[PDB]
């Protein structure tokens, strides 16, 4: 859960509080993805809005709808030994607490939803572009009428239509008169603590980008409903949502590791340093993205955002030794600490100061075969790389990796520009 609050504490409590969510299924990326994109570029000036950005996380990580069976059908009966079971609890602490006023669940569906059999593409039991409810009322719920929510939520999404096909249309499932399968249901659970909840469902027959916008302007149009007043820092519409999924300037930062752009990377980084006795699940991921992880595929471990694959590691295990913290390095002509995990910016040329004990082994720069180098004490410009051993397809940014005995010292980036 990552909150997203006012700069000021104090307002937390002068507007209503939404839980979002998004991921139950690992296999629809724009719920996701919409979450991050919220999270990563929204601001909430009043009340509050707590994020789940994803709720099935490993199955996020296969491109799969769920690893332990259909996470949706879990918030009724449910077997303690279930490995769910965990997470299904923390969601619905989450779901109960007080201080939560409503619920928005976003999804991914086939088709697209019609209140009348169109076709096998259009029809009531498709889920493409629809806003949902399990009934028209919650009594006893800070905001009870969910339908008249619900419809000025869809007026607010269909003035924003990019083709007539993918106009929204209300869903209500009418849970509790015998509908199985909500019943068992995030929705469902949350209106039986009393809490507004709503679902809406974004067409797959749409590229991401399109689905991202969709949920954005439901998200947008329940706030607006809830009073939660909110800002963002672009303009909504599907070629500002493309470049802000696919930016540049995203990165994420394995272990001790320096930060490395997501974006451009080779598509696979060989001879890849990871912590041993680590599990790969838990090895720290720092991102300025929320759907980032690690998952192990074979040998290789892939880097992952969402359900985009960024580049494969080819790793060794080996200990990492957190003694270094700095090392000596000539910049541009000028001697400077340079600390552990930079990644540090050269115009023309760089120099490793020689130390006692350490060993440096620029990855690009060689002047030898031997498999275990020192490249300390030489004068590296640009001209001096095999660029293909670069971290990125531009060919700029290249590793530079410290050893103690058979122990990992830490690795320093540089960056030509
Ligand atoms: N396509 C979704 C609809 C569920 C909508 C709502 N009941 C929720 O829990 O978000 C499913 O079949 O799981
Ligand atoms: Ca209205
Ligand atoms: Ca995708
Ligand atoms: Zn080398
Ligand atoms: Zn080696």
């Amino acid at each position: 859960m990552i909150e997203k609050a006012p700069t000021n504490v104090e307002d937390r409590d002068k507007a209503p509080h939404l839980l979002l969510l998004a991921g139950i299924q690992g296999d629809e990326p724009g719920g996701f993805n919409a979450t991050n994109l919220f999270l990563m570029h929204y601001s909430v000036l009043k009340g509050l809005v707590e994020v789940v950005p994803v709720l099935n996380k490993p199955s996020m990580l296969r491109n799969h709808r769920g690893l332990y069976g259909d996470m949706n059908r879990k918030f009724a009966a449910l077997d303690k030994n279930d490995p769910e079971y965990p997470t299904i609890q923390e969601i619905k602490s989450l779901i109960a607490k007080p201080s939560i006023d409503a619920v928005l669940h976003l999804h991914d569906g086939g088709g697209y939803y019609r209140p009348v059999y169109v076709d096998a593409m259009l029809n009531p039991k498709r889920w493409g572009n629809c806003f949902i409810i399990d009934q028209d009322e919650v009594k006893g719920a800070k905001f009870p009428n969910l339908l008249a929510f619900a419809n000025n939520t869809i007026e607010s999404i269909n003035a924003h239509l990019l083709h007539p096909i993918e106009e929204y249309h209300l869903k209500n499932t009418r849970t509790a008169q015998g509908d199985t399968e909500m019943q068992k249901a995030l929705t469902f659970y949350a209106i039986n603590q009393k809490k507004s909840a709503f679902a809406n469902e974004a067409s797959k027959e749409l590229p991401l980008a399109s689905r991202v916008f969709y949920h954005l302007q439901a998200i947008e149009g329940l706030l607006n409903q809830l009073n939660i007043p909110f800002k963002r820092d672009f303009d909504l519409n599907p070629n500002s949502v493309h470049a802000l999924i696919n930016d540049k300037n995203l990165w994420a930062k394995i272990s001790s590791l320096p930060k490395m752009p997501l974006f451009n990377l080779r598509p696979k980084l060989n001879h890849f340093p990871l912590p041993h006795n680590t599990k790969i699940p838990q090895i720290p991921i720092e991102s300025n993205a929320y759907i980032v992880g690690l998952v192990k595929n074979k040998q290789e471990v892939f880097l992952k955002y969402g359900n985009k694959l960024m580049t494969r590691l080819s790793p060794f295990y080996i200990e990492f030794d957190p003694s270094l913290e700095e090392v000596k390095m000539q910049i541009d002509n000028k001697d400077q600490m340079v600390k552990i995990g930079s990644v540090v910016e050269v115009k023309e040329s760089f120099y490793i100061h020689a130390m006692d004990n350490i060993r440096a082994n620029v990855i690009g720069f060689s002047v030898s075969n031997e498999n275990k180098p020192n490249e300390a004490g030489y004068t590296i410009k640009f001209k001096d790389f095999q660029k293909r051993f670069s971290l990125d397809k531009q060919e700029r940014i290249y590793r530079i990796e410290f050893y103690k005995n058979n122990a990992f010292s830490g690795m320093i980036l540089v960056k030509f520009v």
